[PDB]
């Protein structure tokens, strides 16, 4: 299987992101803040991770950067803040997808799958 | 240099996305139908195509679908339908990201680096 990487400080949102890719078939593990994620992210090798912006510690940002250091796994970038400047930030950090909060959980979803079906390609 | 295929009835849309992309370095080539996108698509081979929805002759998913026929080339659908119901089909057809209009143009510009970073890596 699939393991999302899901990382957000509030944990109603995790949770809700965690159960909706369990029925979908994804593994999940969960960080909580930047620095969480960045070790998450190198001891389990997940195949794709979903990143909230505001984080404690480390900001999404700059867990991105740490993440492109090394590699390509794919990032869907999480927000309250929807700004146009905040988007072209993170996509250009390395965000593969900015998806802002409140967000639709299928469209989250068929994201996921659209951008672990690049991966294969 | 990268090729963008723009494929948008109305012009003045397609030319805004013309005129940005042009100014970023981007090749640009354009089809204003289904049938003349997928002729396009095939005779001329472009990196990324910026897909319509509403379009006459054969409407975005079936471009999409024909397109995913025999390529990934990524595939960024626009449209005005503000639906989540039409955010996912159009993922789950095979677009590699989907686009409401009204748009920015700078984030559709970064979202065009990014997918063409991800064929690169």
């Amino acid at each position: 299987m699939k393991k999302i990487l899901i990382v957000d400080d509030e944990k109603p949102i995790s949770d809700i992101i965690k159960f909706n890719l369990a029925k979908e078939g994804y593994d999940t593990i969960t960080a909580f803040d930047g620095r969480e994620a960045l070790s998450k992210y190198e001891e389990e090798n997940p195949d794709l991770i979903i990143l909230d912006l505001m984080l404690p510690e480390l900001d999404g940002l700059e867990v991105a950067k740490e993440v492109r250091k090394n590699s390509h796994v794919p990032i869907i970038m999480l927000s309250a803040k929807d700004s146009e400047f905040d988007k072209v930030i993170g996509l250009e950090i390395g965000a593969d997808d900015y998806v802002t909060k409140p967000f639709s959980n299928r469209e989250l979803l068929a994201r996921v799958k659209a951008h672990l079906r690049r991966t294969e390609n």
